[PDB]
């Protein structure tokens, strides 16, 4: 897990703008990247879950990553999640990510069918193959993919050839502990932002989360904060980062950030992919009074 | 409800054969589809959570549509599940689907996000005004969706325009007696192959599965039975089709059906995709004598 | 299991009636009873789920248990369910059972701390042991009791020595005919009154059910007619008893029934033990109707 | 009502139950734990709680060891009478005993088994806190065992009931743990969860109600200690040093496994819960063993 530690930090999981005809607004994209680097972001996650994957064809997966290459290769680290439901899908996706210079890959465990562990490593195993160098990142999200692993399924995972992270994105504190103890080197992102400052005291090293898009400063201060032991800080951002998680809760998660980054000069439209609905507009001028707070607060 | 009646009865849950690189079966897939003519089935639902949807691209989806409406359109009904957790790839499919002539579409509840019951509802909205003038079938399945429907809720979505029929994967026969008190015209679909008996009896009015590829007139037989009052048919044939649902929970339900099918030179290769494995060895004696006792009793 | 043929039933869980003051109302507990055995029911399953159990001492239930031996011991089929989450007070009901000459004990699988399977088959066979001779009636309710057990783990319980009968309140009706098919002998209840003609389809020989108490001549026309193979007559005697059950779930099963016994002059004051509540007022006039229905249905 | 609760902040072990070989009542034992724990400096002790196998006990043996807890304890250190039953009746004569023999809280569950509506789960509380006459109630969420999920609104409305001072929160949730912070600053709030203690405190619990402190509960002291000096390291070792603890635990059984210690400390006769546990597997006795020799030798 040593060689992989280059991947340690705080990376924001892209959103994947769209125009008004819910194709992909590429200018957009572009602008958005532009705005989490001058954030002073550490990496990008690209294509997650937060990026409606599940919601785009491959190409245009493949056109989001080559994007985000062409304006990012190189200033930040760039993570390509190429997770699909079929392996061959996760391949192919993998050896694009590897064609555009992507400094690792990343996929969920696949979901709706029920699989076997040792299908789920098999999963793995050939994504790692496709990607052909890149580490990569084992990514868990219990509450969404309906995949239950064990702890003792989680250290073979992590410990497969190839996989040098894991994205942990499950509110249980005590086995991110675990991983921690078990794992003294693996790089460990928090996935829920919500919980980040617990989760860095339990053992996460870094995190990849969605509201990084709009205050990703935020949680490079809470990990700054922890690091000099000054806990009263970590605590208050941690706390005013809830205040804006519990609107964007309210709103729906996604399109409440492209709607905040809409008003922040950066997202044309910012509508997420049908099935979702628009934000209530009812919602506007709270996202509106975030938008301007969070831009006088800057990065 | 009452127009869509011609939907009724039990339809088989096809499933996509794919041959030694993963690709589609064609060959295999022609062999399948009159396979299950010939056993009298009622018709096929194609495209299903059986027949692999979700390890598919919408351009293999729309080839297994398309060959199965030229070998089965008019000989028995047809409906096209288009379900994507997209809405957009959901509307294609169902263009296409109306395009290649079939009787019906259907769609999943969509998948992995949280949509809220609106969202759904706006769901089968759009999917139904691609299909453009065929019925859709409404498709729950709480265990692998994650979505949990409230009664109040099924009665809202059965109801929109153009529903036609309700696919109720759902173990809940309390709930199904419900739907059907609600809707005594609905066209009521038993999801769960290991309850059909009970199902019926509880209200539905017809099946969908995937053992009905293997076994179909079993379940025509018991829908025979119960309406005959001969219950202890009935109840013979559903313990012996449990016999075989316990052999292929334990090989793998999809894989042990191609199996089987494998058996009875119906698919050339029985593999699921990946991530699917392969069926363990140790099983093949006992699928292969399950292919040898079905063609002996069909 | 074919030594407990005689078990074979359908069964009232009977309600445990209480005053104003929370006390026993040990006039209503008999006048219940013989409204039952006036009504032409099986058998009568005592101090279980329905009765309230688990907001009474062991010797309120020890009092109740004794009442009903004295008002039924002979006439019908007495079941007494004993169980607690605690092994030792369950032996305390189970000889108490004995003593009043029950015809058979049952246990709920104990609840609230999570036990090994070993533990469970440990703590029906001390049951079974203090019961010195009267069956055991296994007792599976998932979705109250948390206990999730396995087809295996049912087979281990219902094959030990001493058990006779399975009280099956699940709606699984899968795994009640894999029962069945596995036990061809045992005396297998339907729990769920809602599904009670599914339930006998696919296994059940009888059942023990809480809406018994109001109306328990349709579940006998249910096993009448599926004997008799008019599917019509028990789908429409099972639709009237969905009607019912509807209405029941909307006002509270336990208290609704109660109520519907006040309004048939049987049970004086409708109550359960706190915490819970009263039926709500609004409701008072459909249970009354309903009570009128089932008076005139009977007569 | 919360201010006024100020004083029941702080460490506090979840007792557990001394039982013999014929699942009586062990008295001595229950003696020489209380005392044990004092003489650890626990801030106080949860008496009669989940972790003191309530559930499997009669009233009469629930107030026989509330009783014997206050002789030895009322006075040196908080005291808090777990008095939850699924029955409010029930839980009123606890209540009332509690306040007879002089402790300083009373404590309910959420009641189990049987749906409540939100409703009545408050008139439940509220009855209770009557029959406390003055005691303060500590709500007790536990959604794992008691399969009661109470919404952030409703968790809200109970604390905030006249006579609530205290949550004890037994979920792993630290999004719930900051919001209850937030709309509450100040509610003596319980980290309920032994294993996210540090983690649990950083979230917004300003103490913990745990079953492992009767083993090693200066460890938790030494982390509230460590978080409020910024000492971010030596509080990451003390959880790491307790959740290797508790995975012995959880392996071994956790009450059974901790009489089990107690036992090889010499404090507990007998190490049996109450059936239907069964005692502990004879191939963890060793670990056992060796870890409380670890302990008797970390604390001197
Ligand atoms: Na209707």
């Amino acid at each position: 897990h040593h060689h992989a530690t280059n991947l340690r930090g705080v990376m924001a999981a892209l959103l994947t703008p769209f125009d008004q005809q819910q194709a992909l607004d590429k200018a957009s994209l572009r602008r958005l990247v532009q705005f989490n680097i001058q954030q002073g972001i550490d990496g990008l996650y690209v294509g997650g879950s937060t990026g409606e994957a599940f919601v785009q064809s491959l190409s245009e997966r493949e056109q989001v990553l080559e994007i985000v290459a062409e304006e990012a290769k190189g200033k930040i680290k760039l993570i390509a999640h190429v997770g699909c439901v079929s392996t061959a899908e996760s391949q192919q996706l993998a050896a694009s990510a590897k064609r555009y210079g992507f400094d690792a890959v990343s996929a969920v465990t696949p979901f709706y069918y029920p699989f076997s562990f040792e299908e789920h490593c098999d999963h793995y195993r050939a994504i790692i193959d496709s990607a052909d160098g890149l580490p990569m990142v084992v990514f868990n999200i219990p509450a969404l993919s309906g995949v239950k692993l064990t702890l003792d399924q989680i250290n073979t995972l992590v410990t497969l050839p190839g996989v040098g992270a894991l994205k942990q994105t499950s509110g249980d504190l005590y086995q991110m502990e675990q991983i921690r103890r078990e794992h003294p080197d693996l790089v460990l992102y928090n996935g829920y932002d919500n919980i980040f400052a617990s989760g860095l005291l339990a053992g996460a090293d870094g995190g990849i989360g969605s509201t990084y898009n709009i205050m990703g400063w935020r949680y490079q201060g809470i990990v700054k904060a922890l690091k000099e032991g000054d806990i009263q800080t970590a605590q208050k951002l941690q706390t005013e980062c809830n205040k804006v998680i519990d609107l964007l809760i309210k709103t729906g998660v996604f399109r409440g950030l492209k709607t905040v980054l809409h008003y922040m000069d950066v997202v044309s439209v910012p509508l997420c992919r049908k099935p979702f609905g628009p934000v209530d507009e009812k919602y506007l001028p709270e996202l509106k009074a975030l938008a301007q707070q969070l831009m006088q607060e800057r990065g």
